[PDB]
């Protein structure tokens, strides 16, 4: 995981408000959310990872150990269970709450980080070049 180790930048979005609108984000918080071009700050301190995103809008954070599920307050507000592990390159993230799940993948593509969201087949991709 150290490969996603850094600052990185938002360069691209494609679907990121369908991808909101399928998980159930409010119609403010995706125009909001979306204005959005958040920087993504991922660092490893031993075995806990902490995958930071800042924006004008809302700040997260979480610190995980890849494989042990935790609890999550996601930007758009809801409490998820998530478990994040280390998937072929890939750091494959898996978030459930009220009976509902959906996958978010970092993937280091290239010089860039590249993030994909699906929930119910609809699917985001977040392209990211280190800042
Ligand atoms: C309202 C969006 C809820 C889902 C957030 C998770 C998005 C994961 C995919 C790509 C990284 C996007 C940047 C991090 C989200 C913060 C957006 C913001 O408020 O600036």
């Amino acid at each position: 995981c150290d490969a996603f180790v850094g600052t990185w930048k938002l360069v691209s979005s494609e679907n990121f408000d369908d991808y909101m609108k399928e998980v159930g984000v409010g119609f403010a918080t995706r125009k909001v959310a979306g204005m959005a071009k958040p920087n993504m700050i991922i660092s490893v301190n031993g075995d806990l990872v902490t995958i930071r995103s800042e924006s004008t809008f809302k700040n997260t954070e979480i610190s995980f150990k890849l494989g042990v599920e935790f609890d999550e307050e996601t930007v758009d507000g809801r409490k998820v269970k998530s478990i994040i592990t280390l998937d072929g390159g890939a750091l494959v993230q898996v978030q459930k709450w009220d009976g509902k799940s959906t996958t978010i993948k970092r993937k280091r593509d290239g010089d860039k980080l590249v993030v994909e969201c699906v929930m119910k087949g609809v699917t985001s991709t977040r392209v990211y070049e280190r800042a």
